């Protein structure tokens, strides 16, 4: 037996009247069906856990988060202390190399699904927007655009269908841009952008690429290249200069 006890974003926190543990619920009226087999699938200490499911009208139980969201921890034009944001995005990373390996695509990765546990542990959250692009060891390449405009990979835009890895690591490149300046740098990534345009032309003596320091720079510089065939992958980024470099 559970007892409703907020509205947490519907998602509400449910705590148990026995034990006192407390999980969140997400309760949806009458595709539903795909987010929990796809949920069923995941089990990673960067992932929100999913516990079950009652239908009536659909319930979800999930991991709670008490840490509440990575948007949270940014502060507007500010950012956050790099050593955090370094934190953070091997936590990201190490909840995506995850979701690949199984070959499921979040597709909507933004710090608004990031959550944060009473220690500060990053889980990926919300897969109502996720797919399959790797089965039986087959890619399948995708063609509708899902995500946030201000974190989609350029190629969403222009291409009929893409690779779903070099999305996520482009997502996850704004992401990290975001906690690191405290904005985002383009409303879209298309040549009538032109923040996105200053980009291409290495203006980085622009805000937000101003308040980043070179290494994490660096790093920005590989993932956020407009070519997903030339984009750093991830196996690449874990050997970046600055995802390896010790911080406070
Ligand atoms: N805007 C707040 C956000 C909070 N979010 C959660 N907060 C704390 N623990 C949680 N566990 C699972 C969720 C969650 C469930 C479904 C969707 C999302 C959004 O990414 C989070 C959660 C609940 C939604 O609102």
């Amino acid at each position: 037996d559970w007892d409703l006890v907020q509205t947490l974003g519907e998602v509400q926190l449910a705590v148990n009247r026995v034990t006192e543990e407390a999980v969140a619920v997400k309760i949806v009226d009458m595709n539903i069906k795909k987010e929990i087999c796809i949920n069923k699938m995941l089990n990673h200490e960067n992932v929100v856990k999913f516990y079950g499911h009652r239908r009536e009208i659909q319930y979800l139980f999930l991991e709670y988060c008490s840490g509440g969201e990575l948007f949270d921890r940014i502060e507007p034009d500010i950012g956050m202390p790099e050593p955090d944001a370094q934190r953070f995005f091997h936590q990201l990373m190490a909840g995506v190399v995850y979701l690949h390996g199984i070959g499921i695509t979040h597709r909507d990765i933004k710090p608004e699904n990031l959550l944060l546990d009473e220690r500060d542990n990053l889980k990926i959250s919300d897969f109502g927007l996720a797919t399959v692009f790797r089965y039986n060891n087959r890619e399948r390449l995708l063609n509708k655009m899902c995500g946030t405009l201000p974190y989609v990979a350029p190629e969403l835009l222009k291409r009929r269908e893409f690779h779903a890895e070099p999305v996520d690591v482009w997502s996850c490149g704004i992401v990290l841009t975001a906690m690191l300046a405290g904005e985002l740098p383009w409303d879209q990534p298309s040549d009538s952008c032109q923040e996105y345009s200053d980009w291409k032309e290495k203006k980085t003596y622009l805000n937000p690429w101003k308040k980043i320091d070179s290494a994490p720079l660096a790093l920005l510089h590989k993932i956020l290249v407009e070519n997903p065939s030339a984009r750093i992958t991830i196996p690449d980024i874990k050997k970046d200069r600055w995802y390896n470099k010790p911080l406070k």
